[PDB]
């Protein structure tokens, strides 16, 4: 059994820590390493992992977790090992990145993006441990989200042997280069060019995997994998042409897994600018806003029209949130309304680097651009640089724009408050906009664990925002995994991972 997986690009580094480009996780921490607490298969909560179990103090502070025991690193013709996991293994990885004066901290030349995307450089207190197999940690304030960061690739645990056995040999960028995990699957140390290969690890304390021997194969073209898929060539690929997904549909050979990707595609008002700090005004612009033309225009099936600012697989999800329906002359009344019988004049900032959240931002902004002039609203597209664009942005200067955002951690928290607190002005809260009860409901939720009771605050929170319509949502993406037919048990990751653990191939 050998699982053969058609990627687009090679990855460029098999190092959770250091990994810039969460494509290159798909090649390390999820086939290698595991994490203190792992996500549900499908799903944004997390299980036990390394930790057996874990407790957290009443005020959401102090995070105990135990280590499962006898948990063995793998080996290689380098090294290994003499011990099971312990808490040196945690610890070493955590502070790897936390501190900068660990020896490891500049090895390779690493950055911790994710460490510092995850704003735990300012969360995080400390990692300590406690016993062998007991870790302790605490945060500056608590944050329930936490729990699910723990879970994220960056947070793989590393070997400290095979950190101490490198250093010492001299060589302690091999940490990095030739990955030594506990994971399901060991990476061969025998490679060659234009493939990754793996090997099941025998003794995986969930136990062995299903699939012996798993080939990662460099397949650049989108054309090419496809045609190979069908062929069997390939039984799983990466970036699918969008183009070839209808027909994929219809492919006996392919088993076309989708769902919603956890983004969200917006226009952004600036809610400063005179005519935009108008809640009848946005709410106008809102009602001409053509989610459905949209849509089926830019995404070509591979989108789903947003109601909420997080798709339904995040909690807090609001199924009957009120919408603005469109409806042009409701919109024209709604301008009039608010002092504005001829409507105005403004912008449209086009976004000039494509994203996943929306592969077309251009013809985003043209059709709204035709709709609001329908309702007076004269908004001409302006196009800038990449930097130019997010900088002026953030500080402002823009009126309304072709917006996206991707959560990394899944969280309602890590949605709302990037976009919606005010102390993300100047910052990643575009609109500028803030409202007092909106923001104690984002803190009071993020200092709360108890899941039902953050629903309702979120919900809550979203109603608050709906009804001052900062940002107009008008789609999340759709994620693709193109299957063979061979292949049975692979179950989509909502944060767009492909795991081969408890995967297995007929015939």
């Amino acid at each position: 059994n050998t699982l053969v997986n058609c990627i687009a690009t090679a990855p460029m580094k098999l190092s959770p820590a250091i990994t810039n480009d969460a494509n290159d996780f798909n090649a390390s921490s999820q086939q290698v390493y595991n994490r203190l607490v792992e996500f549900k298969a499908g799903k944004i909560e997390v299980e036990p992992g390394l930790a057996e179990r874990w407790e957290i103090s009443e005020d959401g502070l102090v995070y105990t977790f135990y280590l499962r025991q006898n948990v063995k690193f793998h080996s290689n013709k380098t090294f290994s090992p003499t011990r099971p996991l312990n808490a040196d293994d945690v610890v070493f990885s955590f502070q790897r990145q936390a501190d900068k004066n660990h020896p490891y901290h500049n090895v390779s030349a690493g950055t911790y993006f994710y460490f510092n995307w995850m704003n735990l450089p300012s969360i995080l207190k400390s990692v300590e441990k406690v016993d062998d197999y007991t870790v302790k940690i605490t945060l500056n304030k608590p944050n329930t989200p936490f729990i699910t960061t723990v879970a994220m690739d960056f947070l793989s645990i590393y070997s400290k042997e095979y950190a101490d056995q490198l250093l010492a040999q001299g060589k302690p960028e091999t940490l990095d280069q030739q990955p030594i995990g506990t994971g399901p699957f060991i990476f061969q140390t025998n490679q060659t060019d234009h493939a990754v290969r793996y090997t099941a690890n025998v003794d995986y304390w969930k136990g062995k995997a299903d699939i012996e021997r798993l080939i990662f194969s460099i397949t650049p073209d989108a054309g090419t994998r496809y045609a190979k898929l069908k062929a069997g060539e390939c039984d799983v690929i990466d970036f699918p042409n969008i183009s070839d997904i209808a027909q994929m549909k219809k492919d006996p050979q392919i088993n076309l897994l989708e769902r919603e990707g956890l983004n969200l595609a917006y226009i952004g008002l600036n809610t400063t600018k005179p005519e935009l700090n108008n809640v009848k005004v946005r709410q106008a612009l809102h009602h001409a806003t053509d989610k459905k033309a949209i849509v089926d225009a830019v995404y070509q099936g591979g989108g789903t029209v947003a109601t909420n600012p997080f798709p339904d697989a995040v909690l807090g999800y609001n199924p009957h949130l009120p919408q603005y329906e469109f409806n042009l002359e409701k919109a024209k009344a709604l301008l009039a309304e608010a002092g504005y019988p001829n409507g105005f004049e403004t912008e449209i900032w086009v976004q000039p680097v494509v994203r996943p959240s929306n592969p077309n931002p251009r013809r985003t902004a043209e059709i709204i651009q035709a709709d609001w002039a329908k309702i007076g609203v004269k908004a001409k597209l302006v196009t800038h640089e990449w930097a130019d664009f997010n900088k002026r942005t953030r500080e402002g200067e823009f009126a309304a724009g072709t917006y996206g955002w991707t959560s990394r951690n899944g969280d309602p928290d890590n949605f709302l408050f990037p976009l919606f607190s005010q102390a993300n002005i100047p910052g990643t809260n575009y609109s500028r906009w803030t409202d007092e009860k909106f923001e104690a409901l984002l803190a009071s939720a993020a200092q709360i664990q108890d899941t039902q009771t953050r629903a309702k605050l979120y919900q809550q929170a979203v109603e608050i925002f709906q009804q001052n319509s900062p940002i107009i949502p008008f789609a999340h993406s759709i994620n693709y995994v193109p299957l063979n037919k061979r292949v049975q048990g692979f179950v989509q990751n909502p944060f767009g991972y492909t795991a081969f653990y408890g995967v297995s191939l007929k015939l």
